[PDB]
């Protein structure tokens, strides 16, 4: 019923999942499918390059919040928070947001604490979602966001 928040769920936690295991889930997705395989295809895309782009920053911010298990993962929404949400928001943002937290998806999966990714998916999807949800309506959604990284055939 609250379709952007399922949707939402769905393409960053697959995203962490994926980068954390390597492997393409080959299940379906829920509703809006078309849409959600697009926003996926994207933030592979263009989230990989932002981690590389940003690779020392990553690993300092990594290095400061030393995620160890569950009690560090919930101290994360806070922080999200307090650098995410409080600032202008563009997609940019939301992709360093959703690569952070990929980046941060491979370090649980390195030191064996697999089982905090989808929590740590729910947490930045509730970040996401529950503090911009006006922008992101006025966006048009993952469907913005598609569009938005579009990138034209080169002729040739
Ligand atoms: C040009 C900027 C990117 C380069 C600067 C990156 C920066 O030095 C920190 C390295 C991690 C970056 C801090 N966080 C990361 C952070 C904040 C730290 C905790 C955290 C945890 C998870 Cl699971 C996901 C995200 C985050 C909040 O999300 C961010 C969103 C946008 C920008 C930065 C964010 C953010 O600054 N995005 S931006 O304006 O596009």
């Amino acid at each position: 019923e609250d379709e952007l928040y399922r949707q939402s769920l769905e393409i960053i936690s697959r995203y962490l999942r994926e980068q954390a295991t390597g492997a393409k889930d080959t299940k379906p997705m829920g509703r809006s499918g078309a849409t959600s395989r697009k926003a996926l295809e994207t933030l592979r895309r263009v989230g990989d390059g932002v981690q590389r782009n940003h690779e020392t920053a990553f690993q300092g911010m990594l290095r400061k919040l030393d995620i160890k298990n569950e009690d560090d993962v919930k101290s994360l929404s806070r922080v999200m928070i307090h650098v995410f949400s409080d600032g202008v928001t563009n997609w940019g943002r939301i992709v360093t947001l959703i690569s952070f937290g990929a980046f941060v998806a491979k370090h649980l999966k390195t030191i064996n604490q697999e089982s905090c990714i989808e929590p740590l998916a729910e947490s930045i999807t509730d970040v996401l979602v529950r503090t911009k949800r006006d922008w992101l309506v006025k966006q048009r959604g993952w469907d913005g966001f598609v569009e938005f990284f579009h990138v034209e055939d080169l002729e040739g």
